[PDB]
């Protein structure tokens, strides 16, 4: 019955879904690309949204705004209007790049759908309660707290979302379980979580800090930056975007994708190889450190688009860990379907699962418990 | 009978040891601090000796060891100093701007004062110019990371080394055998892990700026942040590095480096030095967790340098709840107030922990004595 309007504006895209809570159906799915030829403005990216509502023949109660960054100010699903829209705009230098098109979208969306009220849900909220000694850069204090500089993290309705599942699955409560999820997507970021309460997380100021990830970087000696200003004399703006769009898989292998990666080393490329070699290793640490973190670990969870699908993924991050726990069955892992489900070998002290994320649908939740 | 003075220059320092390479013994040591200039400094040097009775011109010394922070790729072994050579290292001057051309300097001056004699230069990146492509590849632009020469270069590769090494004859098996993690935790600090010998993984990177928290450096850190730091609170680029490298770790968080001082601190309630102390643990104990699960099977742990030979609550602390990983400490042997090599873990305990002291010099003569035979 129930429905809420689920948005995600990026500089050249605005992602959509229409869901229903209570059930968890989706009405509808889409996003309307290359914006910025064919559809130039984003009052005309929403408005060509409608158009496609429409041809499917399309009983509201809210209208959800995805926002990347929420500072130290904004952590809870927030009712809108235009004083709090006003200290949103401020936020904006943190995340100068991911943030202003939700900004945008939030007003020209309020604009032109009064009815319902507007609730906006942050990635970096699950997060904002990490304990100090996880969230606080080794760095001059006094800069860190005038410029606002700690460790935020993202993908937190994700993490969040995945973590209460894998309490539901295992049939435990939340409070009671020590879990590692795992979010495997474009970006790919892990965390760890002690009874419900996030203890790490692997991105940082920014989204580009932790694992190798399609375009990104992930972890890189801090030198390095200044490595390419002084000497291969590159501006500071040309350097980050090659850490945020030419780095990662892209930089190793020229190729995102980790299906044709898997055919690319299939065919003995080596390039491929080194690239999902420098990968899995990177995730296999970050694993290693968690669980030091937590010290006993209940379960560790799989999600997003290849955590979900790529079992060979699955299979080398977990590989040759039974001392510390954890073994893989590959009857399970190897058999592809969807839904939660459990690929750990029975004697597996540590269960290990793959749960698929719904953040559009943890984000209309979220809006109810607003009203 | 014979020795091998090993030597160590920094911008405005200049440390010495004569050692004894067979006896492991020095000597003599000193560091003459503050640099006239580092053709006096050597000179300062040359009548401390003096001062001893010694005389280097008659003394059995086989060769004069000179300490390079940054190998590059070419650089992997003790390495025979002559012009040519020397012409060559001057070219790695811009992956360690700071840190080589004070050691370039000092191996002009010394050549010409100690003629009689081979120099020979070991480098702290050598020991892990072998890690393997997945440990020591950035996930960057290939074609950047290729002409720039960027990769995780890694350094206190002569302490890993050799306490590696003493690790293995410590507990009587050949070091083909054991995997390791070794913790340098120094006014610098560093993990490595080692499988059957082989550096297969380290904290430090293209600089020695990454990794664990230290006295004055942030270690791990957002690439994000200094772009930020750029744009936003407008501090120039060398300005932010200095920053990560003299005003960050243990100093930026707490105002004093000091882990005695800090423990004080730490005492007499002081919340900024509880939070710091907090942050450098929490650091490390995530490496030991990474390196874990890089060897997959671990046999032996061992602490060294300043903070890891003496400070038992470090010691305490990193591996405080690590049982489910196999690794439990004996609090007796923990807070024992002897020196030397010795046993740190429970006798229950899976892995195996020691307390290995570093001593880079002596290791540095061996290394010099070996290019000779």
């Amino acid at each position: 019955n129930r429905v809420v309007l689920v948005l995600n504006s990026g500089s050249s895209s605005l992602k959509f879904q229409l869901v229903e809570p209570d059930s968890g159906m989706s009405r509808a799915t889409g996003n309307i690309e290359r914006i910025g030829s064919s559809v130039p403005d984003h009052d005309a990216a929403l408005r060509r949204v409608f158009e496609i509502l429409a041809e499917d023949d399309i009983g509201l109660v809210a209208v959800g705004h995805r926002v990347v960054h929420g500072g130290k100010d904004f952590y809870e699903p927030t009712l809108l209007n235009d004083a709090v829209i006003g200290k949103l705009d401020e936020l904006s230098p943190l995340a100068p790049l991911h943030n202003p098109p939700a900004v945008l979208c939030i007003r020209v969306a309020r604009a032109l759908l009064p009815d319902v009220p507007h609730i906006a849900v942050f990635d970096t909220a699950f997060f904002h309660q990490l304990p100090p000694a996880a969230a606080t850069y080794a760095i001059d204090r006094e800069l860190a707290d005038v410029w606002k500089i700690r460790r935020y993290g993202f993908h937190g309705t994700s993490h969040e979302y995945v973590s209460q599942q894998a309490a539901e699955f295992l049939g435990k409560p939340i409070g009671d379980l020590n879990q590692i999820v795992l979010h495997l997507g474009n970006g790919a970021s892990a965390s760890a979580v002690a009874g419900g309460r996030p203890v790490e997380t692997s991105m940082g100021l920014t989204p580009l800090e932790g694992l190798v990830m399609g375009t990104r970087s992930g972890d890189l000696d801090p030198g390095v930056i200044g490595y390419l200003w002084r000497t291969a004399k590159l501006g500071v703006d040309e350097i980050e975007s090659m850490l945020n769009h030419r780095s990662g898989m892209l930089g190793l292998a020229g190729e995102r994708d980790f299906r044709r990666l898997r055919a690319m080393i299939d065919d003995g490329d080596p390039a491929a190889e080194l690239a999902y070699d420098v990968f899995i290793h990177r995730l296999r640490k970050y694993v290693g450190a968690y669980l030091a973190v937590l010290g006993h670990t209940d379960v560790v969870s799989f999600t997003a688009g290849i955590g979900e699908h790529d079992a060979a993924v699955r299979r080398d991050t977990l590989a040759g860990m039974a001392e510390l726990g954890i073994s893989l069955d590959e009857r399970r892992n190897a058999c592809p379907s969807g839904g939660a489900r459990r690929i750990s070998a029975d004697d597996s002290p540590v269960t290990v699962l793959v749960i698929p994320t719904n953040e559009e649908l943890a984000i209309a939740r979220h809006c109810c418990s607003v009203l």
